[PDB]
């Protein structure tokens, strides 16, 4: 017979559609390695909902980028994901680079739609002011947006995220900066200031800073 | 001076979380070449949401997966995308293959959420019918399902134009048929009876049958 016997045990992590399919591969390695008691049940949703569900006690943990509105929840930024705008190779001589917007056709700059927090964050980072370069078709995921620009249709910004993670292979693109500073958002982990779980968040954090 | 002088010009395409990712990559890529003047405006929705837009006339045409309810629409079925199990290669050992779904712990394979169609298309033709094996936390994109996995939750179902497309690179899965017959989903072309674009959707639906 047999005597009666922090990252252990069950964790819900939500992350928002941009990072997700990126950075999530890569902390699911290494969790498996140095914490292999912790199971990470996955939520990939937009950054509303996944605030409402952290709210609501359905999830943990998130993976966003910041800034967003997130009153009353706790954060820490854990690294910064370059901005890169891509073309298609067909278009490179269609497109000066460096990229000028000024000098771009108007609505050739094609965005993800609002729910999205890709478009606000480069925008704002990356100088965007002239409305009139955007196009009024708006993208709905971040794979078809490429698909758009792989097909000639314009330009767009890309995390370096995506990139890394070989978004553009096979589809005859060519990476550029955007115009100006070197622009990139803040990813972060957030969560609710009651959870008993914050030393778990914090070893998630540091892991997580190391993968950007 | 100078004279004033059906693939051609703008098409509005849907397409399924599933599908979009993978397939119109190979798609794009074939277009630019043989049809170039053919711009390919792109929007990733639900089954659902993609039929609304389509009955609008916000959409021209979808790539879906069948079967799905499109009473009044017209299709055209252009290819099979087979179904494999996959499992990390860590746990290649508690789970046997052949893969039975009996001796599965409960709980151990993972499905997509209802408004997703892999779900509903994997179950039945993998022919899954025992409810207890199926875990009650339900993934939310296919990305994150894969990485569940592959943190070693447990198994799940994967198109085969996924694993084309490098979804399982880098995160030390192992590949695994489904027990029984061959299993596959029907991918197909949808649109409206009256459109009067059928000559174009013909031509595409040629080629995309060829990429399957």
């Amino acid at each position: 017979g047999a005597m009666e016997l922090s990252m252990q045990g069950q964790l819900k992590l939500g992350c928002i559609p941009t990072i997700a399919p990126f950075l999530l591969c890569d902390l699911v390695q290494e969790i498996n390695q140095r914490f292999p008691q912790l199971n990470l049940l996955l939520r990939e949703d937009t950054t509303t909902n996944l605030l409402t569900a952290l709210r609501h006690g359905e999830l943990d943990v998130l993976i966003l980028a910041l800034p967003v509105e997130i009153d009353g929840m706790e954060s820490r930024v854990v690294g910064q994901d370059p901005f890169k705008m891509v073309i298609s190779r067909h278009q490179a001589g269609a497109i000066k680079v460096p990229i000028k917007y000024d000098d771009l056709p108007d609505e050739s700059v094609f965005l993800l739609e609002k729910e999205h927090s890709l478009t606000e964050h480069a925008v704002s980072a990356c100088k965007l002011t002239d409305k009139e370069k955007i196009n009024p078709f708006s993208a709905t995921s971040l794979h078809t947006l490429v698909q758009m620009v792989a097909n000639g249709l314009g330009t767009t910004f890309i995390p370096q995220m995506a990139i890394d993670h070989g978004l553009l292979d096979n589809q005859n693109l060519v990476v550029i900066e955007p115009p100006g500073q070197q622009a990139y958002r803040d990813i972060g982990l957030v969560w609710r200031p009651s959870s008993s779980r914050s030393k778990t968040f914090n070893q998630l954090a540091e892991v997580v800073s190391e993968l950007l």
